[PDB]
């Protein structure tokens, strides 16, 4: 998973209105999150991570270790348990909370592609590289 560093531009979303209506988030919110074109970058130094998730509206931080449970507040407010690990190719964030969502990311053919799993949803989202220097 270690090619999941750099920097990424959404390109593509497959199913994301639902996503975030299975967890609840609101409706003045979809419409800027649907409308949203963010950015993620991602650092690993070992098993230390931290991706930072960009839009015009709303900024979210997360930095971690491979395997170690930590606090997660994600970007529409929900208080969350995560652990993320590695599975080859990809990198699993496991979040338990109301409720519980995995998100998946991998690179393929030079794109980010990361799945969110919540109860019987599944969206696609899929990233671009951004150079960086
Ligand atoms: C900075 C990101 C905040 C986006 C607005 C918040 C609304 C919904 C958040 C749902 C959980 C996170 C989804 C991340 C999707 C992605 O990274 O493309």
């Amino acid at each position: 998973a270690a090619d999941l560093a750099g920097k990424w531009i959404l390109e593509s979303s497959e199913n994301f209105d639902d996503y975030m209506k299975a967890v609840g988030v609101g409706m003045v919110m979809r419409k800027m999150a649907n409308a949203a074109t963010p950015t993620q970058e991602i650092k690993i130094d070992g098993d230390s991570w931290s991706i930072k998730t960009s839009t015009t509206f709303k900024t979210t931080d997360i930095s971690f270790t491979i395997g170690q449970e930590f606090d997660e507040t994600t970007g529409d407010g929900r208080k969350i348990k995560t652990t993320c690990k590695i599975d080859g190719n990809a990198m699993i964030q496991d979040q338990k909370g109301s409720p519980d969502s995995i998100l998946s990311r991998e690179v393929k053919d030079g794109k980010m592609h990361m799945i969110l799993k919540v109860n019987d949803v599944v969206c696609t989202r899929i990233y671009k590289r951004v150079d960086l220097e």
